[PDB]
């Protein structure tokens, strides 16, 4: 197992603790690249597909790939696959430190720069609608360069099966074949501990987004994936038990509605509205459990609602600070 030590050394230690009594802030932190499952992937094109939307594409040339989409998945599954040097471009979300000098191809947060994408030659997008806007994506496509809109399942069980369609994509079936297995293996033995580390009664948690110290501030819903997250942590999505679909701005009254025990974030996005001390500034927090226990769980922005094949880990660490 990769994640063999960690294991180990959560079985070994303490959870007796009742985690309803810790208090602050838990920051994981990255978790760094991804292991690729080769070093010599030799990707068999072209691929013909019909992708998410319909469009009829030819893969041809993988040389120069944009991963593009709002969570950091694409990036670090073709990394995965082995095709990491061949990254030419990047959103702000994919902060893995092999992209860390690769040029950026998002402006204002997560709005596609057309002109950035097309000065970078690429030979492959790889895209989804979680960011835009479609014009833009439109207008790459027009320019010439290949495009494929994936739909990605987004849930834990899905990881495989969401590598597995990616590696379709680049001509690489059997690196798919075993980055996917690996990555569910991994998520499955996580699981078999996280079930071991928590309460009999679930910690109540929100996933809770936040880009500066304004309005850029919600409890992320269904359609963001954080559910499946925070059940793998072993806790119950807040934001699951009150039906939000998309997402919810979190004012006062949400939040004493939702009143959560530990406030999920990402980490960047908890400095950019002030660390814990602005965060408890912003009306409603400080009168929930959590706010109350100042408890806060911040994952690496670019992992936290990533999942694909770091999930195993991320659950591992995020859990044992959460339960040990
Ligand atoms: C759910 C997954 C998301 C992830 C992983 C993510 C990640 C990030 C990251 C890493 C940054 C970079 C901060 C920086 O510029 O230094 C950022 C910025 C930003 N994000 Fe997101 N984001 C997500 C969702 C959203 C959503 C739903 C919105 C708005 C509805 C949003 C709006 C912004 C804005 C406005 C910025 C710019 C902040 C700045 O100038 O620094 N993001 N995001």
């Amino acid at each position: 197992s990769s994640n063999g030590d960690l294991i180990e050394e959560i079985q070994a230690s303490s959870t007796s603790t009742d985690p309803r009594t810790f208090t602050g802030l838990s920051i994981v932190e990255d978790i760094g690249d991804v292991v690729p499952v080769t070093d010599n992937a030799s990707p068999a094109l072209p691929v013909s597909l019909t992708d998410a939307d319909g469009n009829d594409v030819v893969v041809e040339d993988v040389s120069r790939i944009l991963p593009l989409d709002l969570y950091g998945t694409y990036s670090k599954t073709i990394a995965g696959l082995g095709l990491v040097d061949n990254i030419v471009g990047r959103t702000v979300s994919s902060t893995e430190p092999a992209l860390a000098d690769t040029e950026v191809v998002t402006t204002g947060g997560h709005t596609l720069n057309a002109e950035a994408i097309l000065n970078l030659h690429p030979t492959l997008v790889i895209i989804d609608h979680s960011i835009g806007p479609r014009e833009v994506i439109d207008q790459i496509r027009a320019a010439g360069v290949a495009t494929v809109i994936m739909s990605p399942q987004r849930s834990i069980a899905s990881i495989g099966d969401d590598i597995r369609d990616i590696a379709s994509v680049v001509g690489l079936p059997e690196e798919g074949e075993k980055l996917a297995e690996r990555s569910v293996a991994e998520v499955e033995e996580a699981s078999t501990v996280v079930d071991e580390l928590t309460p009999e009664d679930p910690l109540k948690m929100v996933f809770l987004y936040a880009a500066g110290t304004g309005g850029v501030f919600f409890i992320l819903g269904d359609a963001y994936g954080g559910r499946d997250l925070i059940e793998g942590l072993g806790g119950v999505d807040m934001a699951a038990e009150k039906g939000i679909m998309d997402l919810a701005p979190a004012n006062a009254e949400a939040l004493a509605e939702l009143n959560p025990d530990v406030f999920v974030m990402m980490s960047e996005g908890l400095v950019s509205t002030g660390g814990i001390d602005g965060l408890m500034e912003r009306p409603g927090i400080a009168q929930t459990t959590a706010g109350q226990n100042q408890r806060v769980l911040a994952l690496p922005d670019g992992q936290s609602l990533a999942f694909g094949a770091q999930t195993g880990e991320l659950l591992l660490r995020a859990s044992r600070e959460l339960y040990v």
